[PDB]
């Protein structure tokens, strides 16, 4: 690496409620709320009615302190920097009697030279966190109006004044926990000569034959003298040098700008998930002075091109991604913070979440703008899993201020995070905000504010989203696409706008539209659509008692944050399912409902390529135990939707679609290769396993790379009776010329409530060892949308939420580090017929 020494200030911290004089142990990085929880000074914030009970914390100020030793030798190093990767938010930082910083932006990392204020022996660091509520009350009082931030769960919408994670004040899926603290690491670096303030690997060009790179370094030299140095860049792959370049300089006191070209011949390209390997080169920059390497910095680099194509065309304006010159249909989801208390999210949790994305065949994730700019680990995982990242800036749902001081805070965060993130292969584009223009146009603020205030809002929008942010991206990330808002034009209430750019089509859920509307209401790119579900019982049990098991109980409503609530789930369920009498059965069918309905839309989106070029559902994940649009609950359990997304996103998909009493079958491929001489085989099978009629065979089919094509159409009239339609399914198989199966699907000709499902007992055999439970399931008769339920939190399944076909055994592997040999995992198999009489 280099000759610097890093001291992590991650132990020895204490905290206190301001005014109390009482100090207790703290964990840093951490939060005031977690520190209080650790001392049983708050209840479990996520349980029952406890959200009201934890609100007091936001009204108090909080102090943190630690002490650390510095030696004579350390004190004698040329430079010593104190780095706060994150302070939430209004934090006065004192070291040894010096005010080093008045922090005011959660999203900025602060590097502070401290050599002149450190002392040999004990050093004392004290941080005073002003309540972000008390800090901004006078600011709100001066404002003369209240910003229309419905997601800020307080009478006074103070969130807009503070550059602090918007969701911490509440959200339409989220608890209000307006926390404070040292939310990312604190480090002290002792070093000689200089540090590399920034290392940016600019890709000038990329072809199959050559990659031309520009290594741009910003070096901050901390000594009085002019220092001869050699700058070196080494490019390696898998531990072996590919190319090395060097440059002689003389570093001047202060900032030095150094640029070294490098080329990689016959480069190995980074490919997104499903299209090959996400190959990452190791680029290491070193500053050598005499025999010593005084500074080094590396990045993993992926050699690829990403172009967002957003052009007027015959259908309106396209919106799609071209990766390595090939249009890539986007498949993924919107990501929100993984917890109400950010430092509680563990490395393992990030890894597992990326495994969930990769295993569901996703190639994109939107880091949505009411959260945070994520930690470095998130982007590293996206790099090594081949998942493109759409990065919103952290503005969502409300217009914001646009006064000079505010825009200066924003500029600081934009520069910091663009420089922090711009070397990531996964980073694909920047988006100014979530839904703010939509709010300004379509919520009638014309009549909620004076004309003067509304004009100020409109001018302010331009200053921030059409000027400051795009100028900053042009300066610091010139090769990446920026759009001022998502959706930039299309509105879900205006069918005429859907051909223009990306859609957040909230007809389903907010508009109460049936899932079938997703077949007709097509976007050019779906950047949000969604449907809610209660999480499964083991998660409900984590926030509620049995007395609370009613969909509109005080506790269930306390764990619903949308402007339309839990009753809407029953309303949709009734359209397609028999409503179960028991709460547990309702919850099960509700998982099934969300998975089925949403899969129908994901299928519509893919089926309608190239008109539509992507789908990111709302939402991947949860920040707490809640009723929400997520596909994975807060404890990491895949809902039915996550399995259904995996299926709907499979590289090759057979998509039967039935409309107006006619069946069409589409072959959909995101493979890079064309498949030739394929056979589609179909047969009707009743619920007892008996084939009805003859097999239908469609031979000599081509499935070209990156296409969706209809290969079969048939009217139901004259093929199946209405009676067969309620008591049979279609089995579909796609095989190559030699007979090897590449895809399979099952189609039902009627709504589940209209199916004549037979009572059936699902049997299974279990083989349990450490970490693993192997189940073989069997039923002589169809068991519809089986859910294999286990009480073990976060247990992983090879499959779940599938139809168990008559007489066709099914193997399922359940895994968890907590499965023990000889400690039988409880298993409860649910299926649709069991939910009613
Ligand atoms: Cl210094
Ligand atoms: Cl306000
Ligand atoms: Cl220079």
């Amino acid at each position: 690496n280099d000759t610097s020494e890093v001291m992590l200030l991650d132990t020895g911290w204490e905290f206190s409620q301001s005014g109390t004089e009482k100090w207790m142990p703290a964990t840093v990085p951490g939060t005031v709320h977690q520190d209080l929880i650790s001392h049983e000074l708050l209840p479990n914030p996520f349980y029952g009615m406890n959200e009201k009970k934890i609100q007091w914390v936001e009204n108090e100020d909080w102090e943190y302190r630690t002490s650390f030793i510095v030696s004579e030798e350390q004190l004698n190093r040329d430079g010593i920097q104190l780095i706060f990767e994150g302070l939430d938010t209004y934090a006065d930082v004192y070291l040894n009697g010096s005010l080093l910083l008045k922090a005011d932006n959660m999203f900025v990392g602060y590097t502070l030279p401290v050599k002149s204020v450190l002392r040999k022996g004990e050093n004392h660091l004290y941080i005073y966190f002003h309540s972000p509520i008390r800090q901004t009350l006078p600011q709100y009082a001066s404002n003369g109006f209240n910003y229309p931030a419905d997601n800020d769960h307080h009478e006074k919408h103070l969130s807009v004044f503070s550059r602090k994670a918007p969701y911490s004040y509440g959200w339409d899926w989220g608890i209000r926990m307006v926390t404070s603290g040292v939310w990312r690491p604190v480090t002290l670096r002792f070093y000689d000569i200089a540090t590399i303030s920034d290392y940016y690997v600019r890709q000038l060009s990329l072809t199959d034959e050559n990659a031309r790179l520009s290594n741009e370094l910003i070096v901050n030299q901390i000594v009085p003298q002019k220092i001869p140095a050699e700058v070196r860049v080494n490019v390696s792959l898998n531990g072996t040098t590919v190319t090395e370049v060097k440059q002689q300089v003389t570093l001047q006191p202060g900032i030095n700008h150094i640029t070294l070209p490098a080329e990689v011949t016959n480069p190995v390209r980074w490919m997104p998930n499903g299209w090959g390997t996400p190959t990452l080169y190791d680029f290491s920059a070193q500053i050598a002075c005499g025999d010593r390497i005084v500074a080094e910095q590396s990045h993993r680099i992926g050699l690829r091109t990403i172009r967002v194509v957003n052009e007027k065309d015959k259908d309106g304006e396209s919106f799609y991604f071209e990766v390595n010159g090939i249009p890539m249909f986007a498949k993924g989801a919107n990501y929100i913070p993984q917890d109400a208390l950010l430092p509680n999210v563990t490395t393992e949790r990030y890894q597992t979440l990326f495994r969930d994305m990769k295993e569901a065949n996703m190639n994109m994730v939107r880091i949505w703008g009411g959260g945070t700019y994520e930690n470095n680990l998130f982007y590293d995982l996206a790099d090594e899993n081949g998942i493109l990242v759409w990065q919103d800036f952290m503005f969502a749902c409300t217009p914001y201020p646009s006064d000079p001081t505010f825009l200066k805070r924003v500029e600081a965060e934009a520069v910091y995070n663009i420089r922090r993130l711009r070397n990531h292969a996964s980073l694909a584009m920047w988006c100014g905000n979530n839904e703010i223009l939509e709010a300004l146009k379509y919520w009638g603020f014309e009549k909620k504010f004076t004309p003067e205030v509304y004009q100020g809002l409109m001018h302010g929008y331009d200053k921030l989203f059409r000027e400051l942010l795009p100028s900053t991206v042009k300066e610091f990330d010139s090769d990446r696409f920026y759009v001022h808002s998502s959706p930039y034009l299309a509105n879900w209430g205006r069918p005429e706008s859907w051909g223009t750019g990306d859609s957040h089509n909230w007809g389903v859920w907010y508009g109460k539209k049936p899932f079938e509307s997703l077949d007709t209401d097509l976007p050019r790119f779906m950047s949000e659509f969604g449907f809610q579900s209660f999480p499964e019982m083991k998660t409900i049990a984590a926030f509620a008692a049995p007395e609370d098991y009613q969909i509109e109980s005080e506790v269930m409503n306390a764990h619903q944050k949308s402007s339309i609530g839990n009753s809407l789930i029953r309303t949709y369920m009734e359209r397609d399912y028999i409503i179960p009498e028991s709460f547990e059965d309702f919850v099960y069918v509700g998982l099934v409902l969300q998975g089925q309905g949403m899969r129908h839309g994901l299928e519509a989106h893919r089926r309608n390529r190239p008109y539509c070029m992507g789908t990111l559902y709302w939402q991947l994940n949860d920040s707490w135990p809640v009723v929400s649009w997520s596909s994975i609950d807060y404890y990491g359990n895949w809902k039915a939707l996550h399995y259904q997304a995996k299926r709907a996103f499979a590289p090759v998909l057979i998509n039967p679609i039935q409309q107006n009493d006619s069946l069409s079958v589409y072959l959909i491929s995101d493979r890079l290769d064309t498949m030739e001489q394929m056979t589609l085989e179909m047969k009707v099978v009743d619920f007892d396993g008996k084939t009805l009629g003859k097999k239908i065979q469609v031979h000599s089919l081509e499935v070209p790379a990156n296409t969706s094509k209809c290969v079969y159409r048939a009217k139901l009239d004259g093929w199946l009776t209405p009676e067969d339609c309620r008591r049979s399914f279609l089995k579909l198989i796609l095989k190559d010329k030699s007979g090897h199966q590449v895809a399979e699907s099952v189609h039902f000709f009627r709504k589940t409530k209209d199916l004549q499902l037979p009572p059936t007992s699902v049997s299974y055999q279990m083989k349990q060892t450490d970490g693993k439970c192997e189940l073989t399931l069997f039923s002589s008769m169809l068991a519809k949308d089986i859910f294999i339920e286990t009480p073990l939190q976060g247990a992983r399944y090879s499959d779940n939420f599938f139809d168990l076909l008559p007489g066709e055994r099914k193997k399922v592997i359940i895994t968890s580090p907590r499965i023990k040999k000889g400690e039988e995992l409880p298993v409860n198999i649910k299926h649709i017929r069991e939910t009613y009489k």
